[PDB]
């Protein structure tokens, strides 16, 4: 007639529940999840004894636990998170060239590119959930991390995606306090701008950091930079990537609707990771759209 299970919103604060085995999880707790799976319309099974189930933050204390773990106020988050998990737990996360990648599935090229990128850039997350999941991802267990990335990016599994937007959302939940950017426009008169938060490390309209320092078009040029990396993005275009001149890059092949992402890293030679696939070469030219670089500080 009963079993003892645990209910949680963060899988940190576990709450003991006695569950009647004659009623579904849905009737007793509302939407209920077991490792991403929806058990709402399912009655308890004997194998569920002792197991931890996700519920939704329907009171105030659960909302606070959810905020302090996910740094989110969105109630659907948990639900969306769970959905992603149920799929991303079945993905494969092989090591390629010393990095955790994703075997291709559900149109996830942009997630694999973003993940490899994050692993090659100095970035600490703010939300405890992201910290724990990213730690586990770097160790080859990236299911939770990817499901969370989907959840924060308000994207569902199987849906094509943009790496630059993904990095945008991620950086918003990252510690960029030590970052600052300063630019100028050369319109009559001095027009210096200081940029903080995401816009201190992201730029759209050229792949070339050095061009950003020389100026793009009125002309705008980088006066000062304090960050551990930078991301230079531009609409996909033919571009040459020379070993040692960059850290990594996103290649996009296709049109605005249907496309494919590959990842270019600068180790000893140029490496190209495409999910589980890996190739090497001495040089590379192709359609690039994001290029990452390592900076500590810059002054024009
Ligand atoms: C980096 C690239 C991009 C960025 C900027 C301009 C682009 C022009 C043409 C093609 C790609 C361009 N980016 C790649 C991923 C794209 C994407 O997620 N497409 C999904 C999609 C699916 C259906 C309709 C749609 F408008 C968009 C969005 C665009
Ligand atoms: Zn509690
Ligand atoms: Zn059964
Ligand atoms: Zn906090
Ligand atoms: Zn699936």
């Amino acid at each position: 007639r009963t079993i003892k299970v645990f209910t949680t919103v963060d899988n940190i604060n576990l709450h003991t529940q006695v569950v009647d085995m004659s009623m579904t999880y849905g009737q007793q707790f509302g939407p209920t999840y077991l490792d991403g799976a929806d058990v709402t319309k399912i009655k308890p099974h004997n194998s569920h004894e002792g197991k931890t189930f996700y519920v939704l933050p329907n009171d105030d204390t659960l909302r606070v636990e959810a905020f302090e773990y996910y740094h989110t106020t969105d109630p659907s988050f948990l639900g969306r998170y769970m959905s992603a998990l149920n799929h991303t737990k079945k993905w494969k996360y092989p090591q390629v060239n010393g990095l955790t990648s994703i075997k291709w599935a559900d149109n996830n090229s942009y997630l694999a590119t973003a993940l490899l990128t994050l692993q090659q850039i100095e970035l600490k997350f703010n939300p405890p959930a992201l910290q724990d999941a990213y730690y586990r991802a770097r160790a080859g267990e990236a299911a939770n991390f990817c499901a969370l990335i989907l959840a924060y990016c308000n994207k569902t599994v199987g849906e094509l995606g943009d790496v630059r937007e993904t990095m945008s959302y991620l950086f918003q939940h990252a510690n960029l306090d030590s970052c600052k950017r300063v630019l100028n426009v050369v319109t009559c008169g001095q027009q210096q701008t200081t940029l903080k938060g995401v816009e201190a490390v992201m730029y759209m309209g050229t792949l070339s950091y050095e061009q950003f320092k020389k100026g793009v078009q009125a002309t705008k040029y980088l006066v000062q930079q304090e960050s551990p990396f930078v991301m230079m993005s531009a609409p996909p275009a033919q571009y040459e990537l020379k070993h040692g001149t960059f850290t990594c890059a996103s290649e996009y092949t296709g049109n605005y609707q249907c496309g494919h992402y590959k990842h270019i890293t600068s180790k000893e030679t140029l490496y190209c990771i495409d999910g589980a696939l890996l190739t090497k070469s001495s040089e590379y030219k192709g359609p690039i759209t994001d290029v990452f670089y390592k900076e500590n500080s810059y002054t024009t």
